């Protein structure tokens, strides 16, 4: 009868169908609203680690790609071993 | 002193050029040893807003994207009103 009604919007695979990641594009206000009326908003997202490492800051957005690099770091080595296998 | 040296990265426009979305493909340990290392890891970034609103769970991960709904969603038009232009 009366209904404000959306289509169907396909999901972008970021892994199978291209490397994607996120970048910062929006503001300060995030889902302050929502969580005054608790709509139950989300806050779970593939963040990218910017930390200092070794004097530079790195950004990854994925664990598998810090995986590589934590492996290879004699230091992260003993860090990331725990969720990641090491010894070599 | 002789380290790891990397190649050339470059970074992706904002929407700008492609439509940056954020999409789970990773899993419980969320950059934990880092924050324990004390490497300050990040955590702002471009979350999707997985709220209830009007009896569905909408995902928006741009807010920008939430203006245009929030505007046509006389629910929301009362709530997001404090902070976006409203004259209705």
């Amino acid at each position: 009868g009366v209904l404000m009604d959306e289509g169907a919007v396909l999901t972008l695979a970021a892994d199978l169908s291209s490397a994607t990641l996120d970048i910062s594009k929006q503001w300060s206000n995030v889902f302050n609203i929502l969580r005054e009326n608790d709509f139950e908003p989300k806050f779970l997202c593939e963040v990218k680690l910017a930390f200092k490492c070794d004097g530079e800051i790195k950004t990854f957005s994925d664990l598998q790609s810090l995986r590589k690099f934590a492996s290879q770091k004699s230091s992260m080595k003993e860090l990331l071993k725990d969720v990641l296998p090491q010894k070599e």
